[PDB]
């Protein structure tokens, strides 16, 4: 029970001889590879990722992604002007974990990113900015700070900055773990967006964000949520709720001085996407969370406040539009200096529908 | 295919002799019955509700209700000043169809009903009237014209005035399914309600009524929604989004200038409780619906406009607070002659569930 | 909380004048019911059926179900020569509980008992006798003891006698909730049957009955069972095994020396049927269940050896083939004499589905 | 629509300058990778597996396994003398895909493989020979020709020789996609295995192989199966009646001369594990299948007689034990040359969980 492999007996260790080494070489030919010499590294005692955890600014990521406004043009081919977070673990890969791409993505004055689709999952979210619609299944979607907006697999999407200011927001996908699983298609849209129009809320805002309330014409469950924009002032007023609710001695917080939601598909109760969970999470000043283990990996950023997060019991001090990742089962816990708002993303509805899922939370 | 009982073949008649005479004799000393003389009405070619459609109009309602509150004084034994609508083919029951009971309550000034649960599930709604408040284990419910307010079975209930004018709602329950299938518990609670406090809005919308939201200390699923209250501006808006996309040429409405939405549980997207279902509909004047044949029973209020319900062929004129019964099978259809707005309900989750539900649409 | 109905202050009694009784005149004409008159009764404390325990002798159904073997012929019109147990309490309907029937069936000589079709589900089980196949949707299936035949919803099916002797069965079916619930529909099939061969194990049979392994022309679930026969063979061998396991100190039997399984939907892993819950019990010799009080109606047959059932503290002996019912919440336990085998049907799965169900267990 | 990576205008070329090397190289200082150079390689028009199709012959298999047996000991550390089929196109990883391992194991006379648990999930499967249980949560499971033996996630397993003479087998599981995606957890259990006893069936088996038949002490769902052997009989007897059938003119083959089963979760109606598809399949002489597209890898395994597979349009000849792997979207095909039994597994689940699987099939 407490033995690893550092420490376990190795008695699989044959005796170096020349039939020894014919019978590794002709495993080698045969593409043939033995577990004995391989065991530790394919089934460690607990999670070891490859990724390691990691922090990037946002002042940085803005000057990188300026600087790109100003020297690469965005249009067909390339399809978006995203610059994603590479892991230093991870070979080489644009993979902020083994499972998810997040990335800043920049539309300057007038601009447009031309229309497709692909199997992949995405969301858009925003720390800050205006200007830009997303048309998602020809629907123009309005995309503002604070905002979350979906782009569900197979969803047609193209983007158009309706002013003469740049616009910044971060893109989350599964690139990763589609690319690594091998479930990727694409199919090229329109080069422009299908519809220029840009009204304050989307068709499907309209339909479905009436809270529990269901069109009669929307009875059949989708596999990801029909809402299209989850809006700031929604997120802030739940947030809120919360917090006043805990000073009037009743339930909601998740922790003390811990309001937090997840983003849900109105259609289940459940995840916006099969591959993506989207949470937001709010601090009181002071605010410690209890440390926390968990199988797959979670991106944060930073969306208001000043704090910090540990990891592997390293502090970092975050400010407004940080971004870091957490990967699988690496100890994390934040800090809160002042009110501390935090967007979060993660795979954990992967480990979750495969029955991965393990937590252990520091005094539990 | 095409026989029925009246013209099938009747081949199992005996010959009526002592013997056979004295073989049913000995059935009903043996507490027995034979199939072969009841088939016909044990077995329907479809459903043949003792139940007939019927229409109760408001104004009787109110008048029979304000007579009660000057006559019966509200309390414990009784617990409710509630009338309920008793189907004249339901055998003297106090049930508006086999599933369900339908009923006007009337709260005077200042008056407290007590507190209790059963098992039994229930909703109020509230054509018209304010001053009362809903108390559901300890969260006062503000009760307002338009608003749905839920109270899922097991959970104590009391409602107090808190003015000096007299308020109107009616009651949906399961109890008519509840004492023919024998699944009925009850407990009495406090004399009084357990909280006076008269909050805008309650502790579950202030958690739940965000839409697209869930917060991370409630992520288990429930049985029935935990809303208390869905309150008139959030269905009066839908309905208008339905018909301004329907204008703009989006899908949105169920059928031509029909907009409709069901009230769901929002950890599920499913129905508000488990035995009934709730809706509200807005047709556009001029609108006539598509005749439906349904498995089980409805009820509908009229909640604003004027209009016609259209039951076995039969034309009755409805008005504003006007009530009516759909039973199993009979065919229906509504006619809007001002724009038309409508509540209902009905025990179509219990068809659902047992794989019993079937429709007819005319047209289709 | 420890208050009844007997027991609580009645605080609604209004003053007996000719208002009240004019008001109460009033009510009748308008086809309304007060609620404070009828609380008690609509809402009770604890479930309080109309129909009673009761036992039914099988030689007694076998005198009867004989005498109407030779006194009544079996055909169209009338369908089947089937008994219903009548509940005493259940005012003449042919119910042996709200939700269900139980009723003994019999088919003489070379006889067919027509094709037909109904929303209620059916089952039949057999204590005793060989010779009958029930074709169902054109699939014959053979009757032998011990042998649960499946029959769901809207399924063609008749009966033919390919023998020279006399057979007879128990049928049960959810036509008490059915009529009262407004599903039922009916369709007359062939007047004989569509297949008169009399193979061994039928084709539903012989794709769903290898354990674990699913047919890949059969990945769609289905809301009733595919197998139209559960065989005596595989039901006395599991039930072994569970008594062979808890004599080798194993988990297996449900409590001790109670051994027992239901009988499932294989596509689902749940019931048989939507309504209707089928189980198999056996009791080592001397073996006294905990008294039960469960919501919802359940009946056995007694298909071999000697016992008692005990119902509200009421002990009776019973023999080979005898048949109880035991309402809902009526205190409950089987005790063993001999090993003591028991069929048992109920309307579990409809509770269950609606979230009425309670269990209070002795000593638990 | 018909544009892919080759043929679409690459719009996003910026100027090749110091400043924009400069800002390239400023990219890899921070961290960040653009997708504009990346994008038809991140996400491709269809899946292009790294892996390619691949086919291992069972006659070199065995050679390999057999001369391991000779010169590498088996115990504690390696844990196993198992030799993973290792894809000539995933880098030198023991990966026959991208989400699993495919392995032969060999265990000599009177061996012990000492016993663990991880995350991982497993099954064996038996080509040929007999002698060796594998002993799961304690449970001695027989491994004998054509048995299907699990061992889910977090399940305690070790393995004996309980014989003379040696046995082969193949191992499935999940390490691949583990590994990847950081799920992995492991403990080592005792050094021998925790019961030497050899009966014919396991206690799994003895409760959950009766079919449409589950113990009352079961009611509970599982996420993988509990049945710890599905036997070659069964699977042998469903596979014959499936072509019985078929000759009967009766619905039940899943194309035509093709018989086919999955095996499954009792307790669900499921895939035995979260990860891993396992079927069998048999082919009448001269049967072609349609050629298949599909999401995801599968693996097979020749059980008996002789065919070939096309994969790319490529035909390789088959035999007994032979083993190939189709890669996500390789058109694939078997033909049957004699009777051709096959075992099959696959990462469908996970594709099918996360909704990802997408099917072409040749003349649909
Ligand atoms: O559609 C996008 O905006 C996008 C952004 C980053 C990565 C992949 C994408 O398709
Ligand atoms: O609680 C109520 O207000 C009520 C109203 C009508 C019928 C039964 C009830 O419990
Ligand atoms: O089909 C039957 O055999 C039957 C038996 C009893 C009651 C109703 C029925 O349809
Ligand atoms: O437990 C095994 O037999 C095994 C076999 C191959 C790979 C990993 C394993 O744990
Ligand atoms: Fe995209
Ligand atoms: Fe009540
Ligand atoms: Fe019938
Ligand atoms: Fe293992």
């Amino acid at each position: 029970e407490k033995l690893d492999h550092e420490s376990v007996t190795q008695a699989m260790q044959p005796k170096d001889t020349p039939e020894l080494r014919a019978l590794y070489k002709s495993f080698e030919e045969e593409s043939i590879i033995p577990l004995w010499t391989q065991l530790g590294d394919l089934m460690p005692i607990h999670p070891k990722s490859k990724a390691v955890p990691h922090v990037w600014k946002w002042s940085t990521l803005l000057r990188l992604a300026r600087k790109s406004g100003e020297l690469v043009p965005v249009g067909r081919g390339g399809e978006r002007r995203a610059l994603g977070l590479a892991n230093p673990g991870l070979g080489g890969n644009a993979y902020i974990s083994p499972t998810m791409w997040a990335g800043i993505q920049y539309l300057g004055p007038r601009e447009t990113a031309p229309e497709h689709r692909h199997s992949q999952n995405a969301f858009r979210f925003v720390v800050e900015g205006e200007g830009v619609w997303t048309v998602v299944n020809g629907d123009p979607v309005r995309m503002s700070r604070g905002d979350l907006l979906l782009t569900p697999g197979w969803c047609f999407h193209g983007h158009m900055n309706d002013t003469d200011q740049p616009m910044a927001w971060i893109d989350g996908l599964d690139i990763p773990f589609s690319q690594q699983m091998d479930v990727g298609f694409f199919e090229f849209g329109s080069d422009r967006v299908t519809d220029y129009a840009t009204p304050n809320f989307s068709r499907g805002e309209r339909l479905w964000c009436h809270p529990g309330l269901r069109p009669l014409s929307g009875l059949q469950n989708t596999v990801a949520s029909p809402i299209g924009a989850y809006r700031w002032e929604f997120t802030d007023r739940a947030l809120t709720e919360q917090l006043l609710l805990e000073d009037e001695g009743q339930p909601a917080t998740v922790a003390p001085g811990h309001a937090a939601i997840r983003y849900v598909n109105p259609t289940t109760g459940g995840d916006v996407m099969p591959t993506l969970r989207c949470e937001f999470h709010r601090l009181r000043a002071g605010t410690e969370t209890a440390t926390r283990n968990e199988v797959g990996s979670t991106v944060f950023q930073v969306f208001e406040g000043a704090g910090a997060v540990v990891m592997n019991g390293e502090t970092t001090k975050l400010e407004k539009g940080d971004m870091f990742v957490v990967p699988s089962w690496v100890p994390w816990s934040l800090q809160a200096e002042t009110q501390f708002d935090l967007f979060r993303f993660s795979d954990a509805p992967i480990m979750e529908a495969l029955s991965f899922m393990r937590t252990k939370i520091e005094g539990q």
